[PDB]
């Protein structure tokens, strides 16, 4: 009752971690901070409350995928229905725990806030998306503070998907998200500038090409691609036209900036959960990582869960998928 | 609980209405898909929520207006407050059921999201009214997609009294409204292109002067106008002054665009919830209809329930008050 | 339920008043209606509802501070979470007693919206200030309908402390804050031109100096200064040095406009509730009432309660603390 007593927030403690490099910005690479190059491969998780409703929020889940999925990061999808309903306090107090997982097991984090939609009019493609700049602004604020100087979070992905849906949601407008993201960045980086911003494009962060000519004015950063299999439509499916499509949309990105592909995979067209723009034969798996392999492009596949689609698990024995053996090879070979 | 599990909407089905004809703008006219000059005549009733409140939300008040009242179309005033407290899936799971019933008996439906303020500083008249731009949006994007290829429902009537009360709840500027209303009509005309958008201008739309220089840059809308008895003041009450000061503030609308006056109507300066600006002997109904005959203008009488002022009605019996009787009279001679 | 009857809200009744000059602004100077020269020399008390959680929001204090601390003015610092926690109604009612207590005391009221933080951004220092531009610009359009012609409210300060905490709650833009302030001041003025605005700076209202090349552009208004002890830090602490400090950043302001510093105060560095930026050994105290003083600047004292700090008051019999005991012989003298 005495909201005068309400205490001033805290940050995450750094000395209850063991050492870890940090990672940092460098040309169109990340590097570590032994000055080797450094990619993210990993995958997503579901929402941190989604696995906290069926008793899946556990440090072995980390484990299971730092052991025997060769990863090295996990990206944390926070959904605004979750973060409100969760409230702010103990979800930050779930994201220390995974912080702490993490750091233990010498992996990353990346922080996505995870939302689909059109910011700067606050209309989003559904209701678990929901929020208002307002919001953003103090979830990037809150985040910022409390993980100050903590290497195990490295990216802070600022908007998931930006769409208009058609401009159903508002109209798409390229110079007023650029002026939106480089104001979150500058709270960022008001904050604490160790930390990498990630930014998307339009079309679900499929399209980065409007930074040929108009790239967020702030050093440090990355871009955001979902290059799911259906995004790019050639009409002869090979690597060569799906290559040029990528490169014209969003990998030409990769030769002056760091790119994470945050969102990636595929099922069958008959497959579980199977809808656009993620049905695939199967032929995509090689050929996306062959293109990223090339383009020195870091990945987090969508997703580590055997409810949400695609999956790459079917269920909490982890009985890999498709998509999940495939890129669990991919991924265990990589880490060789 | 599970938020992820929460259903993507659904439209209205097309199929479970009987063939009406769609109506449209051509210049200055509405006209049907036969090809026919269209006027919307008929009534507001009261909110959805008011209505079912009382248990008069039902077939037979359409019935009463179609078979006896002579109207061709009837105006919902969705007020913001019964929009939240019904919440947007039971309302319009209400506003469904006025389609089938206007359907049915061959009339339109006007939806009008009946707040009454200035939505660019988010300020109102009474807390009933209070939304926000967010909420306007999200109101027309769902309700833009749900009735999608609907001919029954006619017209999207975006803000329904604009005004800063003597500049009390912020500054007017025609052009920040002008830019907003088009933002919202790009936002609609992105998902259902058969539909008309209806603008007003500020003084509680009464004044829409502004667009002989700044009309809204869109095709396909028209224009709403709230002529009052007591907006327009002639020291010397008769025809020929009250259609001169008309004529300069909506009226001459009339001559380049169609115009619905979706407000109107009167009750004697002693009768039953007499207030300014409805206060009147009774000279203005056939001067007002006789000036609206004239220039081709449709209208919405204000309003079709015994409890909100003016009434057109004293009771659900449908006794006629004054300004109901004469209005009655003129829609059933308009109809034939 | 029936939120059609909802009433339309009521003024404050001037007949029940005793008679009391009204304040206006003049040049840089305060003066009353008879033309004399007036200065605002008073306290903060607590926000109304934590006096009322504890019985202390009583005339009886009111009377203590007129009667035997001199003030001739009490700032009342209304915290957003409180205005919702009682929400508009009930705390529009307190403030009511609080009117009729100070205008038969012959003692007038500030008005605070007291929150700390960056409006244009609507992030805060913390949630007890966390409020909208939306409610920002809806609690004033109430308090100016309610108070209107009411001489005993002479004050309505705007914003209490603007700051951006080093940037981390927005990129601080001195004329995009002018222009808020200058809306606000427009709904204010639309409804009742007979009060006093007071505007802030950002450093939590230290630096007016943007005034110097940018004022307000509307008259009548004054700027408010929170002078605290450690916000100049000179190498040498002296009368000279610290008058200089304080001249570049908020005292040059009192040459133009009225000033009030509606905060101020000191506590020892080991005393009760010591942070940054109230520490001080207490030769703070006679330097800035000489500054003060010199320069006809106005002031409220922070705070006269027992809890918040640093206090005036070290228990509710009025135990006077180092810094309350100082004021009240300033206070008393002054009103000699
Ligand atoms: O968050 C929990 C939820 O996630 C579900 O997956 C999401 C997925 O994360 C998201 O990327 C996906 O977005 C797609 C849209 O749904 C889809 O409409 C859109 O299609 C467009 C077409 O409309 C357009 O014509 O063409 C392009 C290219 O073909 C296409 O993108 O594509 C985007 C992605 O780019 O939505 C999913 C949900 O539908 C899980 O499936 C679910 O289990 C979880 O609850
Ligand atoms: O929504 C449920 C509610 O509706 C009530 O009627 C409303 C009516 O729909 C609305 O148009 C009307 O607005 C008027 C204002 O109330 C009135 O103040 C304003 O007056 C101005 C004057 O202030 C100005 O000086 O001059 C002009 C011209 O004379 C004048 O307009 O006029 C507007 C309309 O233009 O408000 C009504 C409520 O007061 C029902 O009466 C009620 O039963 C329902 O609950
Ligand atoms: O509202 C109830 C609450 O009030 C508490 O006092 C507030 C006080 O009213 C407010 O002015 C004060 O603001 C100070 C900030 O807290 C402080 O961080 C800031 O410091 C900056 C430094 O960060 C900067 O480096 O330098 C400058 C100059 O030295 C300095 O200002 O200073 C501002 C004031 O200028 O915050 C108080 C709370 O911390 C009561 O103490 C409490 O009991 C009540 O519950
Ligand atoms: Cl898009
Ligand atoms: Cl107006
Ligand atoms: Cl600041
Ligand atoms: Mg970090
Ligand atoms: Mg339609
Ligand atoms: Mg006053």
């Amino acid at each position: 009752n005495d909201w005068w007593d309400i205490p001033y927030p805290s940050q995450f403690d750094v000395k209850s971690l063991k050492t870890q490099s940090f990672i940092s910005v460098k040309g169109n690479k990340f590097i570590d901070d032994k000055g080797k190059t450094f990619t993210f491969r990993g995958v997503n998780i579901a929402d941190t409350g989604k696995l906290l409703s069926r008793n899946q929020w556990q440090k072995s889940l980390f484990e299971e995928l730092a052991n025997n999925w060769g990863v090295n990061t996990i990206r944390l999808p926070i959904h605004p229905v979750s973060w409100r309903k969760l409230g702010p306090d103990v979800y930050l107090g779930h994201i220390d725990e995974a912080v702490r997982w993490a750091n233990d097991l010498g992996i990353y984090l990346i922080l996505d806030w995870h939302s689909i939609g059109y910011l700067p009019t606050e209309q989003y493609q559904h209701p678990m998306y929901d929020t208002t700049i307002k919001e953003t602004r103090d979830f990037w604020r809150r985040i910022t503070f409390r993980y100050q100087n903590v290497p195990t979070v490295a990216v802070y992905e600022l908007f998931n998907e930006p769409t208009t849906m058609g401009n159903t949601l508002g109209e798409r407008n390229w110079a007023e998200w650029k002026t939106l993201n480089e104001s979150l960045i500058d709270m960022i980086y008001a904050s604490d500038k160790t930390v990498i911003p990630l930014v998307a494009g339009f079309n679900w962060a499929y399209d980065l090409s409007p930074i040929k000519k108009a790239p967020i004015e702030r050093e440090g950063i990355a871009y955001a691609a979902h290059p799911y299999p259906q995004k790019a439509k050639p009409e002869v499916k090979n690597d060569k036209n799906f290559f040029k499509l990528w490169d014209e949309k969003w990998g030409f990105a990769a030769d002056t900036y760091p790119v994470i592909a945050t969102q990636l995979g595929w099922v069958q067209p008959d497959g579980y959960g199977a809808h656009i723009p993620v049905k695939d034969d199967g032929s995509y798996g090689p050929r996306i990582v062959k293109y990223m392999q090339k383009k020195g492009v870091s990945y987090t596949v969508w997703v580590f869960d055997p409810d949400w689609s695609p999956t790459m698990i079917n269920d909490w024995d982890f009985t890999p998928s498709e998509q999940g053996a495939f890129f669990k090879q991919v991924m265990l070979e990589a880490k060789k």
